[PDB]
């Protein structure tokens, strides 16, 4: 892993050069399908942050991850307007459908008891870091699937306040910014 983090530092030529779509397709759907977030941590890395926005590779891990074939990675939440609190975010894990059953708990869940109810929100906030460092200035073809989702309200509400994030606080700020 230190190796890799070495040899994707800035690194212009490299990242337009030696680097293709099916290797880092590869490392979009094998090495993500099991677990553990940093993968999706150095994912995003590759993805854009030498300084500011290379472009070329951009828009080539945006159709890696947002296309429908490719989903069930990611976490989107519906506003299912349930019953003033409402809201709510679905995520599967490893062997069946959606079930989430709340995400307000997730804050109760944030000081200790469990690992399972405390990796999702993790996963959560790193999916959030990929996506606010997926373009973030001037690709437009993935910044209008992410207009839809997010939009105007949504985002807003669930920034308004909450008993315990810090992390995904700050990650739904870092999505605002772009």
């Amino acid at each position: 892993e230190d190796t890799i983090t070495a040899l994707l530092h800035n690194n212009r030529k490299l990242l337009e050069k030696h680097i293709t779509a099916a290797e880092i397709d590869t490392f979009v759907s094998l090495v993500r399908k099991n677990r553990e977030p940093r993968f999706l941590d150095y994912l995003s890395d590759l993805c854009v942050s030498m300084n500011k926005s290379i472009p070329v590779t951009q828009e080539l891990i945006c159709k890696a991850v947002l296309n429908p074939t490719n989903a069930d990675i990611l976490i989107e939440t519906k506003l299912v307007l349930s019953r003033e609190e409402e809201v709510w975010l679905f995520w599967r894990d490893s062997n069946k459908e959606i079930r989430s059953k709340s995400v307000r708990e997730l804050a109760q869940d944030a000081k200790e008891g469990q690992k399972e109810d405390r990796d999702v929100l993790s996963y959560y906030r790193y999916q959030l870091n990929l996506f606010a460092r997926m373009c973030l200035d001037r690709q437009y073809l993935a910044i209008n699937e992410i207009s839809g989702q997010l939009d105007v309200d949504l985002i807003l509400r669930c920034m308004s306040d909450e008993n315990l994030p810090y992390d995904l606080r700050a990650s739904f700020c870092r999505l605002m910014l772009h």
